[PDB]
């Protein structure tokens, strides 16, 4: 258990009250049960209907004639250093009633009259008497301790909540409102609470909690970040979606898509990969609707089990913040549990949790705009605050972060807090073009300093929208079906891409075909991510000066979608390139005037030590179409002939062939170092592979790795062979739709990783041709493979041997493989010699 505990809740404590008043169940004030829901196993509902809020808690009555006032007490039997207060009093004015939300019929929200009490205020000290008392809080006019000073600022009522009010021990910060510095506390034994309802004798408390240390030496302190997210410090972000079903109380940890436990998720990574890697709880469709006792308790108790259960295994937590526009702001919808989200206890879970790191955001937008706003502003400050972090995910049509900055407050939020705020693409609605000007809007953003970074989310969603089979289009197969259809290694030429434009955020759903199912790593995972994750963590992206320095032209504006085609690459929606030629193209958004975000690239380019690059309107004359051709080649210089993606950056080839979903060959003929400069490698690539090439740079020798990983799908998943069930309806007795449990039932049975008896290995065998030309060449080279992708269980090869052919009349040395995964390959012993017919590294007149 973490340092930071409720002692009102683990101590042994006394509950009394003053003379003349009457104390009535004592227990539920400590119980940590602030909702007292009564049918949590059965989901929540009797019959079709979600159970109403029937408010409980410990009852004091005043028996004294005219005098409403009253107070509680409780002795936590020691002397504590507390930290936090979070006092909840019975809300609604008589029932509440469970009437409509957002959206109409399908939304739930309770409905009645709050009580706004009044005379409130919060002692604590170390006499039982409390002379010795200090003042946490005080509303009104209630008579203090004997030798407790009226405190100058004294604060107004509130209304009462569902999450209740929360106390912090800097009366100076908003009269004890305001959330301190973590391991701000107090030293105290007996904590005493006045309250005054506004009608009658009684007041009823459903929960007093008082959260501090065993001791002085366990009180923490904020001493810098969490983490660091940069290109030396990488992040692969996993997302760990409930299953939908939990219950209040229940022993083991909450259930995952896919038979995955949180607990489970953090061993199968890589030991290596551990400091790189965070999972992020999603409360994905648990309680979906349901109204705000209900959703507040599950959001609450789903997250703090979670990352109860990281907290044990030393794994870092990023939190579901906000989707769907369902946020407690006005406005809000009920599209998930996170409408009920209380900020208290939000900051609550970042002092206790000192594994908790970050929060979420995705998906608003298509359902509210300010709301998600509103909250995620909020959110961003308390992140920051503790040296946390904030990841918004979406795809940019145009208006997504024009959105986010025509809210005052998170505009305001942003310019405080920005370099904690990371913003990362969303390739889900991959038909729409948007993929390529959603990397430039984000990298820019960066790049002018209006936030801290940017990265990926690769969604397999992506190939629902567009393909089924190997070659095909969507056809009229279940969406569940095309959602297994992506191509391995395709996820590894997204990483490069992103990695290559100074990305440091690394995401991919759907989760369980991606890191697996059954707590086992997927194919995808073992073959692709964590292969090519591992070179991002040991060889670190281009820092912000380096694509600084790269980058000669800055646009500024709503950039067409169809800008890319004809330079760096039609928009796919897959998140690949043509050429590596002209890098992302960093678009800085109308963060504000073209001038404002001048200004602001020259500062920060100033800041790093480099040139500023020239910033256009998107509508400049330059760039429209004729023209847009001949500025971007002036200025960027061509560094290989070919169809196929190449970058050299800072030594290394990277390449991939960057068809999606036709099977065509590409080349990329590549200037090679040396002396001899006519030197040339010219290398051929069927789709669905990338490569990552070094020179020792005395044109004697070159390492190579490739990988194109692919499994084919066309049989299990679209014939069909094994006759798994892909609909959207539910099967008796199950909680999860069919296409779902058939997409778990693949990664179970069927595509498993050193599949043991009984289970099938990965249907990865079909190999395909890589080949290098080199030349002018006096002598054959040599040719070995360092490392290579290992058989699966049955025993079927991965690659095979290299062969080498040399033709000695012509420099030409052909070094053919064929592959499904990762070779390592070394290259030696090249002699290069003047070649008068080397292929010209240069544009077309
Ligand atoms: C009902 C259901 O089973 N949903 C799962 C599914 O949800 C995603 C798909 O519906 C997809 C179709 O193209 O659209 C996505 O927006 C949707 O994602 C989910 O909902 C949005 C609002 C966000 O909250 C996302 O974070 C969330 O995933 O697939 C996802 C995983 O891709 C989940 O399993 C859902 O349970
Ligand atoms: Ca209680
Ligand atoms: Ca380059
Ligand atoms: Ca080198
Ligand atoms: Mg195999």
């Amino acid at each position: 258990a973490p340092p930071l505990v409720n002692l009102a809740e683990e101590k042994d404590v006394k509950v009394t009250v003053g003379e003349n008043m009457d104390l009535k169940n004592a227990d539920l004030l400590t119980d940590g049960d602030k909702y007292y829901l009564q049918h949590d196993a059965t989901g929540n509902k009797e019959g079709n209907n979600w159970e109403n809020y029937q408010e409980q808690g410990t009852e004091v009555t005043s028996t004294a004639e005219g005098k409403n006032g009253v107070w509680v007490q409780v002795d936590l039997g020691a002397s504590y250093p507390l930290e936090v207060i979070n006092l909840k009093r019975q809300v609604y004015d008589g029932q509440a009633t469970i009437g409509n939300g957002n959206p109409s019929g399908q939304g739930k929200r309770l409905k009645g009259t709050k009580i706004s009490y009044k005379n409130t205020a919060i002692v604590i000290g170390n006499e039982e008497d409390l002379s010795d008392g200090q003042i946490v809080y005080y509303e009104g006019n209630p008579t203090l301790p004997d030798g407790v000073k009226q405190p100058e600022n004294v604060s107004k009522p509130y209304e009462e909540a569902m999450g209740g009010q929360w106390f912090y021990m800097d009366y100076a910060n908003k009269n004890g409102l305001g959330a301190t510095e973590l391991g701000t506390t107090k030293e105290a034994r007996y904590i005493r609470v006045y309250t005054e309802n506004p009608k009658g004798a009684a007041v009823k408390f459903m929960e007093l909690g008082i959260y501090g240390y065993e001791n002085e030496q366990d009180v923490q302190s904020q001493d810098g970040p969490r983490r660091v997210i940069d290109n030396e410090h990488p992040m692969m972000i996993a997302t760990a979606y409930s299953n939908d079903v939990y219950e209040i109380g229940q022993e083991e940890g909450p259930e995952l898509q896919g038979s995955n436990t949180v607990d489970g998720r953090w061993n199968a990574i890589p030991d290596d990969l551990k400091e790189n890697n965070v999972l992020l709880l999603h409360t994905n469709n648990l309680r979906q609707f349901a109204p705000d006792h209900i959703g507040q308790a599950y959001l609450q108790a789903f997250h703090e089990h979670g990352l109860q259960i990281a907290y044990e295994q030393g794994a870092p937590i990023m939190l579901l913040g906000l989707t769907a526009a369902a946020t407690p702001e006005n406005g809000g919808t009920q599209y998930n549990i996170t409408a009920d989200m209380d900020y208290g206890w939000l900051d609550l879970m970042y002092r206790m949790y000192p594994n908790m790191q970050g929060v979420f955001n995705t998906e608003n937008f298509w359902a509210g705009i300010h709301p998600p706003c509103e909250g995620s502003a909020k959110m961003l400050e308390i992140a920051d605050r503790f040296g946390g972090f904030f990841v918004w995910s979406d795809q940019d049509h145009g208006s997504t972060v024009t959105n986010i900055v025509s809210n005052a407050n998170m505009k305001k939020a942003l310019e405080k807090h920005g370099d904690a705020f990371y913003l990362i693409y969303k390739n889900t609605s991959s038909n729409q073009p948007d993929d390529l000007k959603t990397s430039s809007f984000f990298q820019g953003s960066w790049l002018a300093g209006y936030t801290g970074g940017w990265g990926m989310l690769s969604d397999t969603w992506a190939w629902d929208k567009q393909f089924s089979k190997l070659w095909q289009g969507a056809g009229s197969y279940n969406n569940w079906q095309r959602l297994c259809g992506e191509p391995e290694a395709l996820l590894g030429m997204q990483m490069m891409s992103t990695y290559l434009g100074g990305g440091v955020i690394y995401t991919f759903e759907f989760p369980e075909i991606v890191y697996g199912t059954s707590n086992t790593n997927s194919p995808a995972n073992t073959h692709v991510l964590t292969e090519l994750f591992r070179y991002i963590v040991n060889h670190p992206a281009p820092s912000k000066k380096e694509i600084m320095e790269e980058t000669k032209a800055v646009l500024y504006g709503n950039v067409s979608s169809d800008f890319y085609s004809g330079l760096s690459g039609k928009p796919t929606g897959f998140q690949i390139y043509e050429t590596g030629r002209y890098g992302i193209i960093p678009v800085i958004p109308t963060w504000g005037t073209r001038a404002e975000v001048t200004k602001k690239l020259i500062q920060e380019a100033d800041k790093l030590g480099v040139t500023p690059p020239n910033v256009l309107d998107v509508k400049d004359k330059n760039l429209s179409g004729q023209a847009k051709q001949k500025y971007f080649k002036d200025l960027y210089p061509i560094e290989y002939v070919g169809n196929a993606f190449a970058d050299k950056w800072e030594g290394t080839w990277y390449l991939y062939n960057n068809k999606v979903n036709t099977n065509e060959k590409q080349h990329a003929i590549l200037p090679l170092e040396g002396e001899e400069e006519s030197a040339r490698l010219k290398v051929e690539m069927e789709p669905h592979e990338f490569m990552i090439m070094n020179e020792s740079g005395d044109g004697t020798a070159m390492d190579i790795t490739l990988n194109n990983y692919r499994v084919n799908k066309d049989e299990i998943i679209f014939d069909n062979k094994f006759g798994l069930t892909w609909t959207g309806d539910f099967s008796p007795g199950q909680t999860t739709i069919n296409g779902k449990l058939s997409v778990y039932k693949y990664m179970d049975e069927y595509n498993v990783v050193n599949a043991p008896e009984g289970k099938l290995s990965p249907e990865d065998n079909e190999l395909r041709t890589t080949t290098f030309e080199l030349t002018k060449l006096a002598k054959e080279p040599k040719v070995q493979v360092v490392k290579g992708q290992q058989p699966d269980t049955d025993g079927q090869p991965q690659y095979t041997e290299p062969k080498v052919e040399f033709n000695e009349e012509t420099g030409k040395a052909v070094i053919t493989i064929q592959t499904n995964g990762w070779v390592d390959l070394s290259i030696t012993g090249l002699e290069f010699v003047y070649d008068e017919n080397a292929q010209k590294i240069e544009d077309e007149p």
